[PDB]
């Protein structure tokens, strides 16, 4: 679920939301290029990991809620027999977790279609 997931990066980070709104060049929807540091690779994945999730029969990552928890800064996936709820939580979560352990490059935040990510 697109709010869960904000809730994850919340639990996981200092950071604030707006602050991977749109950066580099997968930070945001839809991605182009090529990654830009190790932040913008955390986003690639992420929407990778996206794709593969909507190989489930009625899987809409960006939609689907599930059930997971979280005590500043672990966050956990409650998920068991829904297969779809599951691997959309662990995409959401490997990408919180992603993002805390990512430095935050401040010159990389808007560099969208200007030209490096062809
Ligand atoms: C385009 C609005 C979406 C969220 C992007 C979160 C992220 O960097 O994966
Ligand atoms: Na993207």
């Amino acid at each position: 679920n697109l709010y869960q997931l904000m809730n994850m990066i919340q639990c996981a980070n200092t950071r604030t939301w707006p602050s991977y709104t749109n950066y580099g060049c997968y930070c945001g929807k839809g991605g182009s290029g090529t990654p830009v540091d190790d932040l913008d690779r955390c986003c690639y994945t992420h929407d990778h990991c996206y794709n593969d999730a909507k190989n489930i029969d009625g899987c809409n990552p960006v939609t689907k809620t599930y059930s997971y928890t979280c005590t500043e800064p672990t966050i956990t996936c409650n998920d068991s027999k829904d297969k779809c709820a599951r691997f959309v939580c662990d995409c959401d979560r490997t990408a919180a977790i992603c993002f805390a352990k990512a430095p935050y490059n401040t010159s990389n935040v808007m560099i969208r279609s200007t030209n490096s990510c062809q």
